[PDB]
C-alpha cells in the first residue's frame, strides 16, 4: 500500500486549495461529526481508532510536499505549500488538531455529535478541514456496526423467549462472510472489524488482522471447517454420501462443529437419507455437531423444512421453556438474510415449536457492502471559526460535545460552556482521542464490547 | 497497511480448511468469471490487473506461514502447512495459477467468460480456489467501471446531436467526487481509478495514485478549485457576496477554470435582483431543488446575465459560464436533464455531472451479478465438469468444462466457447499472470483506448 503512503494525497482535491476561502484573519476551526437520522434511529460508534492508527500514522515529510505539489499542479489545483512546509519545519510534522469522540461500542441516537475535531494552531487553522474526507471515512465502520447490532437485539429477543442459555448462544449467531463481496481488502477488514463489536463468528481473516493490530486482540473471532459445493461435487453425484462422509472423517471430533452444505443435488433427500439415515450413527458417534446449510429455495421455507427433516431424524429434547432443541444438528442460512428475513425466519421456526438455538444467520454483501454514507445520513460540519480573537458560529452551532445523563444513560448535544452548568445529572460522553499527533485514549475490542451494555 | 500483508490469510477462513474436501485423485481446477445479468447488458472489464500487483506482490515466505498456522489454530481451522511449505521451497513462494482475462477496458456482453483461473501445479491445485476470496473483489472496479461507461454512452449520444465538439467535450462530463461517500481509502483509490478508464475529471487523489502505481500513468486526471458552501457561510451573511468574491481574486485567471456551489434562490436574486473580466469559465453548481428542473432554470437565468452564442447544430452555448449537477445524479435522472436542456435549445456543452457515493459505494457484488465458479475438475486423469443439480444452482453457473472467450472476425461480437472445442474466431482472453509473473500489463491510455473504442 506504499503507493498510498502520503497523507497529504488522502483528500479531495478540492480541499488543497481550500485554505484560501476562509475570511481574512481567521484563527481557529471546530468541526462535528454526527448521524443525520436514515434507517436506524440509533448508531454503534466504531472504527475512528483504526482510521487515526492507519491515516496518520507518521510525521508529514518535505518529500511527501514535493511529490502533492507536483501531482496537484498538473492536475489543475493549487496548494498550501508554504504552509504543509511550516508544519514540517515547526510542528515537527504533526497535524496540529484535537479530536474528541464518544467511547467506542457505545450506541447514541441520531442527530447527536459523536466526534469533534479542531485546529490547535493558530497559522495552521485549515488542517481539520483537509482531514474532512479520511475523517468522514469513519461512516463505514458506525454503519457496519450498527447493522451487526440491531440484528443482535433481535436474535437476543428471540433467545430470551425460547432458548435456555441465550447469552451463551448470541456470540455465534451472526457469522461475517462477506469478504468476496466487498469493495476492497480494506474494507473487508474494517467492515469485518465493525462486525466483530457484536459477535465471534468471522469468516474475514482480515478483520482479525485489524483487530490484532489496532484493537489489541490477538484472537478477535473464530469460524469452524465447511464445505463448498465446488468440493461436493468435485466426487460426483454418485458418491455424494462419499463426499460428506470425508467431511466427518477429516472435522467429525467430539466438541467439533462442521458446517456442510447440502442441497448440491436435493437437500431432502441428503437430509432424509445421507445425513438422516445412512451417516447418522456415525454422527452420533462422532460427538460432533453437523451444521446442515441450504443454499436455494425461499430463505424462510427451508429453513423449516430443514429442522423438520432433521428432528424426523436425528430427535430432540425439549428445553426448560418449552421449546425443540435437535439432538447433533443444527442449520444455518447465509442465503438472502437480511434483518427483516432474519427476523421472519426466528417467527417462522419458534412459531412452529422450535428453540432459537438450532439456527443461525450468514451475511455477506448485505453487511458489508450494501451500506452507504446515507444509510445513517452521515455528516461532518463545520459549526464555529475564530476570527479576530473571537468564535463566531457557522442549526447546531458553536464548540459541541456529548452529554450523558448519569440517572438516566440518556444522551443529548450541547455546547461547551454547559458542561460546567450542567454538572449536575449530565457528564461530558465525549473523551480526548487524539491531539498533535499523539493517540491519548486506545480501546481494546473487551472494551468496545463491553460498551456496545446498550440495549433497545 | 503491513498488518494485511500475509497472502495467506487474504482469504475466507473455510478456504482454510479446503484441500482436505477434495476426492482422492483430484490434481486440477479451473474457474471462470462472468456477469450473470444485472442492471447493465454489458461490462468494462477494469482492475484485475491492480488487484493481482497489489494483493500478489511478493513471494510468500516461511514466515508467512507461521504466523497464518498459529492464528488459524486459534481461530479454530486446520491449515495445509505442508503443502504451503511445499510452495514456498519446491515453487520459491510463487502461486502455482495461471489467470487469463479479457484486455482491460475491453466491454463484454454479459453471459461471458471474462476471465479464467486455471491450476499449474499437480500437488499444489487447490491454490485458485484458495484465492477466490481476493479474486472476485475485481467486481468492484469491473462495476464502477461499467457504471461510469454507461454515463459516458448517453452522455455521448447528446453530445454528437448537440455540440460543434462532441469528443473534445466527452471527457469532462462526469466528475467523481465519492472519496468522502467510499467505505475505505483502497475501494476509493480502485474504484476512482475504474472512473478514469472512461473520464478525466476526478477529486479522488487516491485514484491518480493507483493510475500512476499501477497503471503507469502519472497525471491521470483533472480536477478544479471548487468554493465549499459551509466555508462561504463563515464570512457571514453580510459578507457573503465578500465570500464569492474571494474566490474569484484567488483563483479566477485568464485559461482558468472555478466551480462555485449556491443555493438556487442566490443564484436568482444575483441575476434578476442583482446581488467577465478574468478570462477564466465559471462553473455553477446548485445545491438545492431537483436536480432536472433547477439545471434548466439556471441556464435560463445564466443565459440572461451572460448571453450565448448559437453553435453549427443550432443549440445554445453560454458565454463564460457552465453548470454543473452534482445532487441527486444517478444515470436515468442525468438522462432526464440532457433530454430537458436539450429540449430547451441548449447544447449538452453546456452542463457537466457529478457522482459521488452514487458511483464509488452504491453498487454490490449482485449490480451485476457477479459470479465466479469452479468448472472443471481432474480426477482420477480424467477432467469432469463440476455443478449443482439445475434444480438447486438457481442459474448461478450458465457454464461447466474448461472455457474461454471468443471474438467473432466477421462481426467483432464475443461468444463464450470449451476449449476443448476451438473457426472464424480468435481468442479474446490473454494469459495475464502464471506462476508469479505478470506476463501482459496495461498503461491506463491502452486502457481507456479499449473502452473509448466500445460503443452502445
Amino acid at each position: 500500500m506504499h503507493y498510498l503512503d502520503n497523507l497529504l494525497l488522502n483528500t479531495d482535491s478540492y480541499k488543497a486549495s481550500h485554505w484560501l476561502q476562509y475570511p481574512p484573519g481567521t484563527d481557529a476551526s471546530f468541526f462535528y461529526v454526527e448521524s443525520r437520522g436514515g434507517v436506524y434511529d440509533q448508531t454503534a460508534f466504531f472504527g475512528l481508532q483504526s482510521i487515526l492508527k492507519e491515516a496518520i500514522n507518521r510525521p508529514v515529510t518535505h518529500a511527501d510536499i514535493d511529490d502533492a505539489k507536483a501531482l496537484l499542479a498538473a492536475h489543475g489545483e493549487p496548494f498550501n505549500e508554504a504552509g504543509w512546509r511550516d508544519i514540517v519545519d515547526r510542528l515537527g510534522g504533526q497535524l496540529p488538531i484535537r479530536i474528541r469522540a464518544v467511547p467506542e461500542g457505545c450506541v447514541v441516537p441520531t442527530h447527536n455529535v459523536l466526534m469533534t475535531i479542531e485546529s490547535t494552531d493558530a497559522k495552521a487553522f485549515w488542517v481539520p478541514s483537509y482531514l474532512e474526507t479520511l475523517l468522514l471515512r469513519v461512516w463505514y465502520p458506525v454503519t457496519v456496526a450498527t447493522v451487526s447490532w440491531q440484528v443482535k437485539q433481535i436474535v437476543r429477543d428471540f433467545l430470551q423467549r425460547t432458548s435456555d442459555d441465550p447469552e451463551g448462544q448470541l456470540p455465534f449467531k451472526l457469522h461475517d462472510f462477506g469478504a468476496r463481496g466487498v469493495s476492497s481488502l480494506g474494507s473487508a477488514a474494517l467492515g469485518g472489524a465493525a462486525h466483530l463489536v457484536n459477535f465471534l463468528g468471522t469468516d474475514t481473516l482480515s478483520a482479525l488482522l485489524l483487530a490484532r493490530a489496532h484493537y489489541h486482540t490477538p484472537v478477535a473471532g473464530y469460524s469452524i471447517p465447511a464445505a463448498e459445493h465446488s468440493t461436493i461435487t468435485s466426487w460426483g453425484r454418485e458418491r455424494e454420501v462419499d463426499a460428506y462422509r470425508n467431511m466427518l472423517t477429516q472435522f467429525a471430533r467430539p466438541g467439533a462443529i462442521v458446517a456442510v452444505v447440502s442441497d448440491s443435488y436435493d437437500i431432502y433427500r441428503a437430509i432424509r437419507e445421507h445425513w438422516g439415515t445412512t451417516l447418522r450413527e456415525e454422527i452420533i458417534a462422532s460427538g460432533a455437531t453437523v451444521v446442515i446449510r441450504p443454499d436455494s429455495g425461499d430463505p424462510v421455507d427451508v429453513v423449516e423444512q430443514c429442522l423438520l427433516l432433521l428432528d424426523e431424524a436425528f430427535g430432540h429434547q425439549v428445553n426448560g421453556k418449552g421449546y425443540k432443541v435437535l439432538n447433533h444438528v443444527r442449520v444455518i442460512q447465509g442465503d438472502g438474510i437480511n434483518p427483516q428475513s432474519l427476523r421472519a425466519i426466528l417467527e417462522r421456526i419458534t412459531a412452529a415449536g422450535y428453540a432459537a438455538d438450532n439456527v443461525a444467520f450468514g451475511m455477506g454483501g448485505a453487511l458489508l457492502q450494501k451500506v452507504d454514507r446515507d444509510t445513517q445520513k452521515f455528516a461532518l460540519k463545520c459549526s464555529a471559526v475564530r476570527v479576530d480573537g473571537a468564535w463566531i458560529d457557522v442549526s447546531k452551532r458553536g464548540r459541541l460535545t456529548l452529554l450523558r445523563d448519569r440517572a438516566t444513560g440518556q444522551y443529548r448535544s450541547a455546547l461547551l460552556d454547559e458542561v460546567a452548568t450542567h454538572a449536575g445529572d449530565s457528564d461530558d460522553a465525549l473523551v480526548t482521542v487524539w491531539e498533535n499527533g499523539q493517540m491519548l485514549r486506545e480501546w481494546t475490542l473487551e472494551q468496545v464490547r463491553a460498551h456496545a451494555a446498550a440495549r433497545l
